[PDB]
C-alpha cells in the first residue's frame, strides 16, 4: 500500500550518528553549511563524503523528502547515501552524499577559461554534458518529479566526468512561472534550456545587460538569450525549443535526450 511504502522509504534514510566524523568546512551560506566527512560502510571501511548541514513538522517533512530522494535509482541523479538529525541548545538535520573531487558544473566552465584550472573543453565534451543531465531529468520527470531549481551550479561532475543532477533565481524561471504560480516539467524544460546556454557560453551569467526587475517584461516582448558565438545553429534550435511561450508547444525531456545524442554521434 501507498503507507507501507512511505514506511519502508522511511526506516532506510537514517544514519547512525556514530558512523559518522566531520571534517573541514568547504562552503558556507545563510541555510547552511557543506563539510568534507568520513562514513563508516557495512564492510568495515571508511567513505569520503560531503555533509550539507541545514519544528517537529519540519523535520517530518525532510524526513520524508529524504526519503523519496534515496529511492531514486540512476546514473544521471546524485545519490543520497542517508540523514542525521543533530541536536543544539534547535534541531540541526544533516544530509550525506558521496564526496566529488571535481566539485560543481558551474565552477568547472570557469576554471576551464583559465590556465592552472582543467584544460579548454571541446564541442563534443559539452555535448556530452547536456546528454547527461537530459537523462537525469528524463528519469526525474517520469517519476512525476519536479526540480524547481534547475542551473549548472545545481550539476555535479563524477571522478570519470559523468554529469548529475543535483540541488545544494529569475533568469532562469520560465515565463508562465513569473506571471503565476504555476509550474509543471515544461517549466523545468525551460530551466534546461537556460542550462545548455550557461554549458554553451562556459558559464557566462544568463542575459548580460538585462536587469532582474525587467526580466518578466522583456520575455513577454518576445525576446530570448542570443545563439553563442561558437554554438552549432543545430544545437540553438533545441535549446529554442525550451522557451517557446505555451509550455504545451515544448518538448519533453524524452524528446530533447533523443536529439542531443543524434547531434553528438553525427560529430566527427
Ligand atoms: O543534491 C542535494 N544536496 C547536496 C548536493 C551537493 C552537495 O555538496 C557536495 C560537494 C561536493 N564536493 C565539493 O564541494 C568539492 C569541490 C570541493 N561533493 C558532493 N556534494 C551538498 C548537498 N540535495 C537535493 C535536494 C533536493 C533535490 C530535489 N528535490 C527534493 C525534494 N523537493 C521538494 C521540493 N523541491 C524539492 C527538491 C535533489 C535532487 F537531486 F533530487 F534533485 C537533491
Amino acid at each position: 500500500s501507498h503507507m507501507e511504502e512511505l514506511q519502508n522509504k522511511l526506516e532506510d534514510v537514517v544514519i547512525d550518528r556514530n558512523l559518522l566524523i566531520l571534517g573541514r568546512i568547504l562552503g558556507e551560506g545563510e541555510f547552511g553549511s557543506v563539510m568534507e566527512g568520513n562514513l563508516k560502510q557495512e564492510d568495515g571501511t571508511s567513505l569520503k563524503v560531503a555533509v550539507k548541514t541545514m519544528s517537529q513538522r519540519e523535520i517530518e517533512e525532510f524526513l520524508s523528502e529524504a526519503a523519496c530522494m534515496k529511492d531514486f535509482s540512476h546514473p544521471n541523479v546524485i545519490r543520497l547515501l542517508g540523514v542525521c538529525i543533530e541536536m543544539s541548545s534547535i534541531p540541526k538535520p544533516m544530509v550525506i552524499l558521496p564526496f566529488m573531487k571535481y566539485g560543481d558544473l558551474h565552477t568547472y566552465l570557469l576554471y576551464s577559461r583559465l590556465e592552472t584550472g582543467p584544460r579548454h573543453i571541446p564541442l563534443q565534451t559539452l555535448l556530452r554534458f547536456m546528454v547527461d543531465i537530459a537523462l537525469g531529468m528524463e528519469y526525474l520527470s517520469n517519476r512525476n518529479f519536479l526540480h524547481r531549481d534547475l542551473a549548472a551550479r545545481n550539476c555535479m561532475l563524477r571522478d570519470d566526468m559523468t554529469v548529475c543532477v543535483a540541488d545544494f533565481p529569475v533568469k532562469w524561471i520560465a515565463i508562465e512561472s513569473l506571471a503565476d504560480r504555476v509550474y509543471t516539467s515544461k517549466s523545468d524544460v525551460w530551466a534546461f534550456g537556460v542550462t545548455m546556454w550557461e554549458i554553451a557560453t562556459r558559464g557566462m551569467t544568463p542575459y548580460p545587460g538585462v536587469q532582474n526587475h525587467e526580466m518578466y517584461d522583456y520575455l513577454l516582448h518576445g525576446h530570448r538569450l542570443k545563439q553563442p558565438e561558437d554554438c552549432l545553429d543545430e544545437l540553438y534550435e533545441i535549446m529554442y525549443s525550451c522557451w517557446r511561450t505555451d509550455p504545451l508547444d515544448r518538448p519533453t525531456f524524452s524528446v530533447l535526450r533523443l536529439q542531443l545524442e543524434r547531434l553528438l554521434e553525427s560529430l566527427p
